[PDB]
């Protein structure tokens, strides 16, 4: 029952920040304005030790799959290529991603009924909100 109140499908209901958020990181103009525009589904499922996180939208289809603590690499939405290690710290999932001396962090917790999503990039952070599809 390792994170048995993440699973499920979510669909983004609001967004701050997430422009600026993709700015900080390096994201160029018109991956920006794509891909700001896109509502994703996230379908977070669990098969024993294995996460899967899946976010589906009009921008890209991407799918990650983990255990908690062990680094996998990954190809981003973006088209980054990091290295990336998600925890479970006090109930929120954090994701960390690294590539080419740089850092960025994505936390997902659960809030009430929704799933919150804050990503942070150096001083730069922006949430996002998602509820049950
Ligand atoms: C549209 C998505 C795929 C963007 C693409 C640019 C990248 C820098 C960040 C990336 O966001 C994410 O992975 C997840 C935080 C977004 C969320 O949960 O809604």
């Amino acid at each position: 029952h390792m994170c048995d109140a993440f699973v499920g499908t979510w669909k983004l209901v609001s967004s701050e920040n997430f422009d600026d958020y993709m700015k900080e990181v390096g994201v160029g103009f018109a991956t920006r304005k794509v891909a700001g525009m896109a509502k994703p589904n996230m379908i977070i499922s669990v098969n024993g030790d294995v996460i899967t996180i899946k976010s589906e939208s009009t921008f890209k289809n991407t799918e990650i799959s983990f255990i908690l603590g062990q680094e996998f690499d990954e190809v981003t939405a973006d088209d980054r290529k990091v290295k990336s290690t998600i925890t479970l710290d006090g109930g929120v999932l954090v994701h960390v991603q690294k590539w080419d001396g740089k850092s960025t962090t994505i936390k997902r917790k659960r809030e009430d009924d929704k799933l919150v999503v804050e990503c942070v990039m150096k001083g730069v952070t922006s949430t996002r909100v998602y509820e049950r599809a």
